[PDB]
């Protein structure tokens, strides 16, 4: 058998590996390389431009944070956004809740859905669900054309000051955006950097760790956008319906700690 | 340059590779395989058996939390064990406690205590302090032979029924244990193992969870045992005088937040 290596100018000197049990698809889109295996210990594996996307094993620690942190803080989401996200897995959290009445998808992409929906089809199933709509663009254009506001945004890509701008601008008076950002073992000054743009426009910038293995150190960051002084570390409802007992990591206690950082990234983001 | 990469049947199907910018020391010991290499981006590392037992880069968060979890919560240590820990990591981090009067390590390998007084001087300086006595032999027959008992022993090492028995006996009738634990990632069944031989006598037994890149899964386990109720989650102190301004991961906040689990995982503890 072989393995899968993964090597990256952004975290050069290190790599992690994961054995291939078999190689199920390969193509170059007109954005990324995309790869598709079995591997031996952590089910089927994303790749895109030879960065893991995405495991069977550990993708619902990093979908259900992503998607509940904000989804229980905001009252009565109506309509949310993702950016990204083409492998389905928020959308499939999103799904959960009833009161949602839609789901835009800005995938720039669409080989990932598609490749999503054939390879990986408990993580593409909300894509069934008749509140969903995808739009096949580049988020930066998106975001500038869309004349909709939103509850929730949550940018699941690897940003700028404009970008931040575009999101406050399509989010509603009180509503929150989420992004994925950085591993604080790897790029703190990326982090610090993010954390300016957003600070720019939000009134409230809170940044959160999530565990997952296949991303590289073995975590990776929400960055967390308010427009109201009182954030997104405290949820607001408890996820006790039906819908949710499937629940594999977040729950009430593991929002609010995911916010309770290693001091030395406290120290660093101080003084932004 | 080379890559060192370790493999394991303790974690299959999974490989993490580190760049070497320089090997520094290689020997056979009585009782291992012993490394220390530079590498590119980790600083110095040390591997054991062709796994990493430390890099310069982030073991400060093993290291203090593994102490300062216990050390908060006791009230005045007097006497503390590390078991393992050859390295000196924990002691360097026990030396900082101005109420501590002695310090007993026990290490089976004194290749480790010396390599460590070589080639990691920042994590060996705790060995000058007079505190602090070496006993090289195995903690299991140390544990049986030990005449004082301890307010706190702190088990640097990768265990049974009778192991956990002769802690138990080794501590004050309010002491506490603490112990490398498994990654929730891969080891369920072994955490459920542990906890179980340590519920056999320990009132309360709690499981904590640190990041840390150099660990499989990107994270590690303590597992926490008390003979009073109260257990370990909340700390009685906070840490405010000048031997602590130093502290790189360990805060009040993060010590209780380290508790709060995956719900897989405590779906899985919870019949224990
Ligand atoms: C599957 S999760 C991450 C996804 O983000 C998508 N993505 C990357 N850049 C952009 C962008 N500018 N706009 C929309 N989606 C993007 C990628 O194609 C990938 O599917
Ligand atoms: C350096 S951290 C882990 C340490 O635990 C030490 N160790 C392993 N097994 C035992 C044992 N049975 N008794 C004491 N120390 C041990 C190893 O030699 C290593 O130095």
């Amino acid at each position: 058998k072989k393995w899968f290596s993964e090597f990256s100018i952004m975290w050069p000197g290190q790599a992690f590996s994961l054995k291939i049990k078999k190689i199920l698809y390969e193509t170059k889109s007109k954005y990324q390389n995309v790869l598709v295996f079995e591997s031996t210990t952590y089910g089927k594996v994303l790749v895109l431009d030879g960065v893991i996307q995405l495991t069977e094993k550990d993708e619902f620690a990093y979908h259900e944070m992503m998607t509940h942190v904000p989804m229980t803080v905001s009252k009565e989401p109506k309509n949310v956004l993702v950016v990204g996200g083409g492998d389905g897995g928020i959308i499939r959290e999103l799904c959960k809740y009833k009161s949602v009445e839609n789901i835009d998808i800005c995938e720039i992409d669409e080989t990932v859905i598609e490749v999503s929906k054939i390879y990986f089809k408990n993580i593409s199933c909300g894509y069934e669900d008749k509140r969903v709509n995808v739009f096949i663009e580049d988020a930066s254009k998106f975001l500038e054309n869309v004349t909709n506001t939103y509850d929730v945004i949550i940018v699941d890509s690897s940003f700028n000051q404009n970008f931040y701008e575009k999101i406050y601008n399509a989010l509603k008076p009180n509503g929150y955006c989420v992004a994925q950002c950085e591993s604080l073992w790897i790029h703190v000054g990326t982090i610090k950097n993010m954390i300016g743009y957003a600070k720019k426009l939000f009134k409230k910038v809170e940044y959160a760790n999530i565990s997952i293995p296949t991303y590289p150190c073995g975590c990776i960051g929400i960055l967390c956008c308010s427009k109201t002084d009182t954030g997104l570390t405290k949820p607001n409802k408890k996820l006790e319906s039906k819908e949710f007992a499937d629940l594999k990591y977040y729950n009430y206690e593991n929002h609010s700690a995911a916010f309770k950082l290693p001091a030395f990234l406290l120290k660093e983001i101080e003084n932004i």
